[PDB]
């Protein structure tokens, strides 16, 4: 009954229609700049999760887009962001201040919520999945994302 990733076959970004759509596993963990980080925690709420890592150009290229939608959410829903491949956490916290990053990160160095994002590629960073309120998945994205790309998709919801 949890959300499966498919084949993409060939393409970047994928869309599932409301029919089509199954509930993510439970996410929770280490907090980059807080203790934890939980999707629980905005049940009912729209939710952009981004896989990242400062040592990832794409992903330092699409931040400011990303705090973009997060603004853009506001009280209907977060961005949060999926630190992997950081194995040192302080360059990590660094960049999220450097760059004025206000939402939250779950620190997960080995991407080990892959498994529980049903299998998206841990070989893919960025990328950027959009929950609806059931926190189901209707768009995948596998690559770098406008906040444009994502607004588009949020205003569907």
């Amino acid at each position: 009954g949890t959300f499966q990733f498919h084949s993409p076959g060939g393409k970047t970004e994928i869309f599932y229609d409301e029919g089509e759509r199954a509930p993510v596993s439970e996410i929770r963990g280490e907090g980059l700049t807080s203790d934890s980080v939980s999707l629980a925690d905005y049940k009912d709420k729209i939710v952009v999760l981004n896989a990242w890592g400062q040592w990832c150009a794409p992903c330092r290229s699409e931040s400011d887009d990303l705090q973009e939608v997060h603004e853009y959410l506001g009280d209907k829903g977060t961005v949060v962001g999926i630190n992997v491949r950081d194995y040192s956490k302080n360059i990590a916290q660094d960049f999220v201040k450097d760059n004025g990053i206000t939402y939250p990160s779950i620190y997960d160095p080995p991407f080990k919520t892959a498994a529980q994002l049903g299998g998206v590629p841990a070989s893919v960073v960025p990328t950027t999945i959009v929950l609806d309120k059931q926190h189901r998945p209707a768009a995948v994205f596998l690559r770098e994302v406008t906040a444009q790309d994502l607004i588009k998709v949020i205003d569907s919801l």
